[PDB]
């Protein structure tokens, strides 16, 4: 039997799907970061990076609805193992941080081509996608800014990782 | 500051983190097969396929979870492209049952060695995924025999894909 | 057209296949025990044994159900007649007692052999089954008990059976 | 202790007790057609099967209950091992349907022996188990003239199954 | 009268009535260590370890009904006094992970032994003790590592102890 | 860092440990006493026994809280052994009944302490202690004139032990 050709160009098709295995890494990165934080005392940290991991392969699987609706081939990728030895929180965060921004570039430079090839279905269907990105992007930012402001002196590191405990339990 | 040791034996967290890896495989494996059906008009096996992909990353997430509670490093490992290439929706699913069959000797495998090693709190919490798993693997022998049941010829296919749409949309 | 193979080893298969013959029979031997005692003016325990009767019915459909999803061959045995003269109420809930230590180290053979060819799936679904057996078990030990403690001095079988109706119309609500 | 006799004639209590044994020899015979038709795909008329097996066992209890009530002795004899070889579908319920006729011969019977004996107890007792026992001889009859009406060429047995399994489900 | 004799065999019998004694020296136990953070004004301790006192004799109690139920005598034997001289609340915590780690590895040791004895109802019976056990492992080691987290510089005794008392009363 | 001063006087802390103390001894008498009743048939006697010996725990704590809330260091002995050889009911709720006596007077005693070193905070605390000890040493002297009205003559440990067990049921609610 026949079915339709995909519905998006290569282009569009390969950036989605390079997003899709990008969305997917996130998850394991950030897994392995809660890791960090979960067995060395950091339960706080532990629990919001955990919850964020779980959010990042949500925007997977959008992603994976949005091609599968094109009758476009999801293209899983091999991707290396994340990274597991990290300095302290601070560390942490700000390579989270570093890691939202180039997220945030990596949509932008979807939306662009779809603008540019005249794709205004995937333009339409991305602004979800751009709205929730730019709302991690400005929380990682005012995280790694509280962390950074409580320091690590006396007390500093528990201070700093029940401020994030809060922020994992308001977050839902 | 000193943080306490990992909770569970050197075997045991081996065997559940490697466990927490072969469910992130499963995920991309069902992903992959999923979207060959929804390429080739099967939406009802696309979606009970995505549905069954999702699922199995909850159960990585539970078992990462455990991992943290005990203090046990999660150590996820690279990933590796999932069969992309199918023959049919016969050959998907046969392959799947196999699958299935595979994770709950892995499961077994991780019980009796709870067992073997007095491990209890390991053997209590695993009881939820034992019975989990038996329930999927039931599944996927019921829905292969009745796609075997059903067979090819003039609309065969069709009537086993609204059959799995029918699964699907029954265990949301 | 090809269906999948039974989903268990063929030594678990056997076990639970008898499993199900052997509450089949507790079935037919506890309906026996309340006739015998519905036919000798004993009501409490007619209807006590019979209800218990029921549910190891209900025990045998579980089996089955279990059975059948694992693709796996149910095969139903003869049931031999059951006994049906008895002495008193003291010798049938002596037998009965007798009767569910045997039930219950039936049942802990099976969850053995789960254990030792690693089927998992079978030990957790044994596990209602372990429960309401020791339940049971525990429940005739009492009630054994309870009848060899009034005896059958001025009224004491009246006290028994009363006291056995008692327990009957608590269990089902 | 004296306790009175049965209440009922010697005739009665030889139809009533054989009863209960070919109700219980019943429930047997339809729980293994309801195995082979689980252990050949065919799910919809197992599910349909083993609920009537059960229904056949809650005749036996009501006529065990009636027999209790009349101070009458339940004379459970051995119960044979019920058929196991079926050849398929339609050959099951042509089975089913002719045992289901038989069984109502054997109510009429009984029925019949109550008129001629004036015990109109019984008589009255049973009226529940002719109407029942009328409604399930039907019911295999219209299940029989489906299976054959549908046949077992291209997708009959599947279709033939899904309508069992409809059945099986209104009924509960 | 003759009472039926106890349905446990004598191993498990002793096993049982030393966990029975156990708990009971536990219960005394965490009220001195709470009594002591009472005196040295850490009520959020004082209060955790006194609820926690509480829960030991409860377990003690459902261990004892267990026995009654199965004709098994409970064997009480002399509940020594409990250690009453402690150096801190990081000492205390520490020597209370310690003695929950080994009221963990004595449950193992119990359920271990009635697998070897096929003993299954009381394998059964002890999955609500060592799911519950666990937790309270777990939850030790948590306050245990927050505490160090924390340490005894400027307010951290004080910080640890309001900690504690955040978890005594999410308990409740 | 510096904690306020044990907030009651010497005399009374001692008494009030020993009282913690007498509780808990008491909690495992009882339990002790409760495990004989169920392993000798006697159900009812045997749960009203075992859910007072957790009444005597639950008083240990009330005493443990006034203790902490006044800075006194609770200071918990060893528990002997309690007795656990026992002739019949009758024996045991004798027992117990004396027993109830000795806990009753050992309130009476600190309460007394209480008012001549006129510690009212300790006097006032006390009177809930008072009230439901008074409520239990004539729960006792009740089951024990039953006991004893009833006899162990034909079917007499039955009647009492149900008897029993409707009391212990009725105060659960
Ligand atoms: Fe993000
Ligand atoms: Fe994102
Ligand atoms: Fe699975
Ligand atoms: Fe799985
Ligand atoms: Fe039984
Ligand atoms: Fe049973
Ligand atoms: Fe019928
Ligand atoms: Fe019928
Ligand atoms: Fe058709
Ligand atoms: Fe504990
Ligand atoms: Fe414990
Ligand atoms: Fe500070
Ligand atoms: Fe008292
Ligand atoms: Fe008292």
């Amino acid at each position: 039997h026949h079915s339709q050709d995909p519905m998006l160009s290569k282009d569009i098709i390969k950036l989605l799907n390079e997003q899709v295995n990008k969305e997917m890494n996130s998850s394991n990165l950030y897994m392995s970061m809660s890791s960090w934080c979960y067995t060395h005392s950091l339960d706080g940290a532990g629990l919001f990076l955990f919850d964020h991991a779980a959010e990042e392969y949500e925007h997977a699987k959008k992603l994976i609805i949005f091609l599968n609706e094109n009758n476009v081939p999801v293209q899983l990728t091999s991707i290396s193992a994340p990274e597991h030895k990290f300095e302290g929180l601070t560390q942490i965060f700000q390579k989270a941080y570093e890691h939202e921004q180039h997220i945030s570039e990596s949509i932008n430079n979807i939306v662009d081509h779809a603008i540019k090839s005249k794709d205004h279905a995937t333009f339409n269907f991305l602004q979800w996608y751009v709205a929730e990105q730019h709302e991690e992007e400005v929380l990682f930012k005012d995280i790694l800014d509280k962390i950074e402001l409580i320091g690590n002196e006396n007390h500093g590191l528990y201070l700093a990782d029940q401020y994030v405990k809060g922020i994992a339990k308001s977050r839902k």
